[PDB]
């Protein structure tokens, strides 16, 4: 009996509870519940805000997690990423107002406002520096004007709330916020069960026809997760078909067609087990 | 200008800022601020998570600001309520399996999960008994299952939640949830302005003929916030007029009646500066 936690509420919520019914497990049958066991696949689901998660993960008293990997890189817990799940992720990072040019060595015996001051830390020390992180539970773009800051850092999602306080980004991105499967044989089934969800969401098939001699550029922009090439009676022409991902499909059938090939056709897939 | 903080999210966030807006006070002109300025008012707003608002009234960075009662409960911040909001209060208390009967009595060395773990721990201290008090974001109804927990401690409010787990509350409130506008002449003003929205809130007038002879029990019956009292021609009666609560309205109707008052009549009002 695998026992998982899932985000009960928030943004990693609806998404992480769609992707394992997607998977064949039960959903909660109330939702005001914060538990249910699918007695079929033998798994104990618990629901729980995601910072509780992984610390739980860490302690043991639970299998798996369902967390953003800004929490992860911000708990300090002894779990690690087993998948990336593919939905809420952004650039976490560092801003302050829009007068300069900031660097991070601007940083140095700075207030920083932030909801996840020990990933913050963590970075700093590895820079070199030292400045004061104060905790917030949110609202962060607002610290600088209430005068409490010097600067920010948190997840700039759309950029909208960034700069209607007059705040820039700035810096290479210290988290990437994904959401996450983390861990610490029915946990590889899990794992795969998941993750043929996931591959099922953020990849297309592509089937084109390309000329033999395009067949090694064309491999290189669909290399797929094994393609599959299928020589045409014409020893001139080879079928291929490739899974290749969602967001940048278009870009990837305009390299198609300038390089010669041929009837291409973009289609969805639900689930791999590969 | 004062400066005035406000929950931006949550559920002490939509009543809050109507409340403001009720008083006449400029709303943000868009959803992803975190300020606004009122020119005519003379009032600066901010928009914080409610647990960074007791703090910062604390430390001076802010004249006044809402929360909820159970984060100031819990702040140990150096503030104090100014005012009742009348919106999100409930009790706040402890609960395990329902099982027995449980007692205060029966918390000692057992392990509490809370939102509110310093709340909690002033009471233990304050009851004399001694306890493990863990820390949780939320969905503290289950900790108790995952194994964590013995005992919670949250607030009850429909219930439904407790009992979809087993849990039962039992002991008096350890506080009331309730929002409330905390502190540390431009200052009364606010005060008055937004007390005027509340009462307008809670209390409905009632206007009601009553018997001389019952004058004394009609007005034990509503006290009002100075009752009216008109008499008639008719020496025999006397016309009342008197806010009364909202909440409890009809039960105070009927014992009216049962006295003797007649053309009992209940109407709503929208402000009151008195
Ligand atoms: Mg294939
Ligand atoms: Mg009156």
């Amino acid at each position: 009996m695998l026992r998982v936690a899932v985000p009960n509420k928030g943004a990693l919520s609806e998404p992480a509870t769609e992707i394992l019914a997607e998977a064949g497990y039960r959903r909660r049958t109330d939702s005001k519940d914060l538990t249910v066991i699918d007695p079929v696949n033998n798994v104990e689901f618990f629901f729980l805000r995601p910072k509780d998660i992984a610390i739980y993960v860490g302690s043991g008293e639970l299998d798996f997690g369902i967390t953003g990997r800004d929490l992860v890189c911000d708990s300090g817990a002894q779990v690690r990423e087993r998948l990336a799940l593919g939905f809420g992720s952004s650039s976490f990072r560092y801003a302050a107002p829009a007068g300069r040019n900031w660097t991070t060595a601007d940083l140095a015996g700075m207030r920083i406002a932030t909801a996840y001051p020990n990933l913050v830390r963590k970075d700093l020390a590895t820079k070199g520096i030292e400045a004061t992180v104060i905790r917030l539970d949110g609202a962060v773009e607002i610290s600088v004007q209430l005068g409490v800051a010097d600067a920010i850092a948190d997840v700039v999602g759309s950029g909208r709330t960034l700069s209607q306080h007059d705040l820039v980004a700035f810096g290479e991105p210290l988290c990437d916020s994904e959401a996450v499967l983390i861990e610490r044989e029915a946990r590889d089934q899990l794992v795969a069960r998941v993750q043929g969800v996931v591959f099922g969401q953020q990849y297309l098939m592509l089937d084109y026809d390309c000329p033999r001699s395009a067949l090694k550029k064309a491999t290189a922009i669909t290399p797929g997760l094994s393609p599959t090439i299928a020589p045409l009676a014409d020893p001139d022409w080879v079928a291929i078909r490739a899974l290749v991902p969602r967001r940048d499909v278009n870009g990837i059938m305009d390299e198609l067609a300038a390089i010669g090939a041929k009837a291409i056709l973009a289609s969805d897939i639900r689930f791999c087990r590969f």
